[PDB]
């Protein structure tokens, strides 16, 4: 009687584990997603020499139409009106004493413009290489300890997420049967409390991520925002949400801390060309949406079940064998 | 005798659907992608007070040197020569009728500049909130229509979709030897006609995702072209062709309709600093490269033919239970 | 005797191949991978009528932020100071003899601007349809033959490549603990030398893609950056190591070879907008960066040896079988 026991153990398992929770009846699809993600919010930044100057989203989204991977700025060092000319070059290129050290061409390794070959005083202490390249050249040593744009943790971040199973040709957008107007209007996206507001505050997007946002703001950072779709097809559409899961990790002992980039903004005034030189810290948000659909299809049911019946013969042999042996 | 038979019938099953259909012989590899995309046509705008202004590749296309997902501008509302001062917010910030009201500082949500706390007038009829910011503020509350860039229906884009499976060392571009320099001169590519031609119609490209150019150029919207890669490496590689698929659903009753962001284009005139803010409403082509190159390999001719005698021998025992039983 | 012989064989098979090879005890998970990517190195392109223009990171990255996909400008043809006007369009869309032949209207294709419908001379010999759009047009014929960023060969790229495993909850940056910051001042990245490196030469990238950086920087190309993160997280994380491999054919007899795009730089000079149109050719790095991550896991280790039994059990009747028929 112990044989045919096993048989229902065995039979539990296909039914109960392989037909059941791995839902060995329904066929699976990959998604296709298209991200949109809109910044909203504004900080302003009045440096003391210069007026305040306000940094709205076409100025702290790179890129600004937006992609799977964006950055916010958070902070930056900016070079107002470089030209295209002659000074000396930063000291991190080397610090020379008479314009024998330096030698007329190009630095091999980050280079900084095209030396001239002459010693030219960088400031009152040190003296650089003359070099031919945007003047004056930056000076990122200090970065501004209070972000410039610490602002950025109450910037709300809109995600509009439009996957679709083309097999199952349904299509899903991450605002939910369930988000409205009214919720777009004041929600803000919380693990439990708001799970289906597409509203990210930056901030808490940064604290779930199990990062700072005050230590991400100063030198730049990386947060993984994951939206999974695990939607069965067989249940009502509107039960194909989205998941939101933030990943990252700043370790500021970890070599390189942060994420930073230059851009230029070029201009020609007074007949010139010229260019501002920014250094944008900033966190650099990466949107990977990922999920499978589960729809009920008779050929993953039929060789389940052909399956769970090979399993059955499989396991008759071994309690065969094993009543043999034993 | 009926012994032999379901023999013979999981002996065709083997060969035929796991050893032929699935090519259990071949081993699989998944692909690494690169998409370029060139988009040609140009549209011209003429606003009733704003001479004719024409709008080409360099303008309309977002990012510029293309991505997999890049922006096509159909649809834009500009607030030129924007400069950071003080002027009264967009009344969907809030509508005050005193001072008292408007506090200073800045708004929780949606905030379009610092708020000096006096009432001032946006128009005749709204007071608004002062705020420091970029001036005047964006009145995005009327779309154009007849959408600007409505001509981006008949703009050309260009996929260069070249992958490699690096497994197999095998490089293909997704224009096939059929395509030539006679092709990509007057090819337009359709589902059947012509389902090589690398050029695409914006317009044909929109209706074949099941949408309507006219709706999503008002509003922005998204287009999924998916790139299929599903080759049989033991033909020979010029049938290693891609194969083209549009995806996207535009609900108007959905919330949040298309796509849109803000993008700006800074200057300096007069001395003083002014940028172009551009609300772009434009279609999202999301291009996803997929697929699998399959190429006859021993070893897994070998666990294939191995499975096959598993499952033979499996079939044995169920046909000797069975008859047991039975 | 030969009968359990076989058994060993297959308990061998089992235990060394499935258990140990494929590490069927561990549980494996996917991977997701943030790129960072930061270009140091500069050109300088001299024009024989224009004095020595100097190109920095800001200017040859597109996008400037990075992104896994970016391209490096390696070539370009610069059309300065283009305004909307009247002018001859290029004789690649038509040359004309009289106006009669122009239309009023837009082309149908590659469309440079709204023909006026008069024929003008583009230049002594050959006479254009006129059109309205960006003046000059655009004489993108003569590619420099010696790429103006050819030194971009020289330049180095920086991949800061933070992976994490989220079902592992294992963060991993490419800034490996070998990597320190000496390293990262003199190391260059080589395959065998300096195989953890995250500082890569564009022309070793490009040579160990396959490809001569001379051809792909006059006229463009793509290299795949594959960034592969096989883990077995039995062992010290420490061993948790990047491998980089490196991809990309360029064929000179293939059908638009190479890639490039145009960008356009809009400024406001004398109260008149401007724009300088850009024909970027570079080579688009694409960083696809997956991997996998094993960890032992008991119930995938049940799992294999319950499917170890099972094989045993399969194998068993075969030998049964093989021994009845011979
Ligand atoms: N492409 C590159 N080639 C060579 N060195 C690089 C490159 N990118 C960064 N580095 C160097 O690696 C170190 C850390 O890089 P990281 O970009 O995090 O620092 P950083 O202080 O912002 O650098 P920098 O101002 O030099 O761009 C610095 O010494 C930086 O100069
Ligand atoms: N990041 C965000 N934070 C908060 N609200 C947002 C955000 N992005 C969009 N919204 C709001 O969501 C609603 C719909 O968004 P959508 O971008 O489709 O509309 P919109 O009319 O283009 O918005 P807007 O002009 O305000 O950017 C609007 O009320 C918009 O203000
Ligand atoms: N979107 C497009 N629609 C139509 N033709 C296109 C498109 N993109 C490129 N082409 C044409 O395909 C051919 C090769 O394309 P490719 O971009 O490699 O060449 P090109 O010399 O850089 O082109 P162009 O200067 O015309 O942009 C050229 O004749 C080009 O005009
Ligand atoms: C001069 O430059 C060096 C190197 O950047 C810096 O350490 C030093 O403080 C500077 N001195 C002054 C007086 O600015
Ligand atoms: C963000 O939270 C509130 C705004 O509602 C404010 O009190 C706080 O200071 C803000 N923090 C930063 C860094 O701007
Ligand atoms: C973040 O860092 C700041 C300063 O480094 C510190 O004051 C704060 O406690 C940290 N944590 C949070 C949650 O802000
Ligand atoms: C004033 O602004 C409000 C809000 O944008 C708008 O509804 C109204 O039509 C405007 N009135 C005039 C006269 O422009
Ligand atoms: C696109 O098709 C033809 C151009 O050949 C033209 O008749 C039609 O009006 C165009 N449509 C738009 C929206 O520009
Ligand atoms: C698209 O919409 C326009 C106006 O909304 C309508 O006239 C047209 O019939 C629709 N369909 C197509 C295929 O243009
Ligand atoms: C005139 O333009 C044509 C077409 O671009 C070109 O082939 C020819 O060489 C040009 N002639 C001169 C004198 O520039
Ligand atoms: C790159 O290599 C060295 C620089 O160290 C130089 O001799 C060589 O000419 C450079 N090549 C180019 C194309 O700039
Ligand atoms: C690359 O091309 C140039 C000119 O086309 C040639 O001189 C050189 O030998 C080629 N190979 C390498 C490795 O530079
Ligand atoms: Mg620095
Ligand atoms: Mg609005
Ligand atoms: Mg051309």
């Amino acid at each position: 009687v112990i044989f045919r026991l096993i048989q229902l153990v065995v039979l539990v398992y296909v039914i109960g584990w392989v037909f059941l929770y791995e839902k060995g009846y329904q066929t699976s699809s990959g998604l296709i997603s298209s991200v949109s993600v809109k910044l909203k919010g504004l900080a302003v930044t009045q440096l003391p020499g210069l007026g305040p100057q306000v940094w709205d989203v076409a100025d702290y989204v790179f890129p600004a139409q937006g992609d799977n991977s964006f950055v916010v700025m958070t902070n930056f060092i900016v070079t107002p009106k470089q030209t295209q000319g002659y000074c000396a070059e930063h000291p991190e290129g080397g610090i020379c004493k008479e314009d024998s050290g330096c030698t007329p061409g190009k630095a091999k390794r980050k280079a900084q413009g095209i030396r001239t070959g002459k010693c030219v005083a960088f400031n009152d202490t040190v003296k650089t290489c003359e070099i031919f390249g945007w003047c004056p050249v930056e000076v990122d040593d200090d970065i501004p300890r209070p972000a410039l744009l610490r602002e950025a943790e109450n910037f709300t971040l809109f995600i509009k997420n439009s996957i679709s199973f083309p097999r199952f040709k349904v299509n899903r957008r991450n605002l939910v049967e369930e988000v409205n107007a009214a919720h777009m209007k004041t929600c803000l996206f919380h693990k439990t409390l708001h799970p289906l507001c597409p509203v990210f505050q930056l901030g808490y997007v940064v604290q779930e991520s199990g990062q700072n946002f005050s230590t991400l703001a100063e030198k730049g950072g990386v947060v993984g925002i994951t939206i999974d779709w695990h939607c069965d097809l067989d249940w009502h559409v509107r039960h194909c949400r989205p998941i939101y899961e933030f990943h990252g990790l700043y370790e500021e002992k970890n070599l390189s801390p942060g994420f930073n980039f230059r851009f230029a903004r070029h201009f020609v005034e007074n007949g010139t060309n010229y260019r501002h030189l920014f250094k944008v810290f900033g966190i650099r948000f990466d949107i990977l949406v990922d999920g499978k659909a589960g729809k009920f299809d008779i050929i993953p049911t039929m060789t389940t079940i052909g399956s769970g019946i090979g399993i059955f013969g499989v396991a008759t042999v071994l309690c065969d064998l094993l009543l043999l042996h034993i």
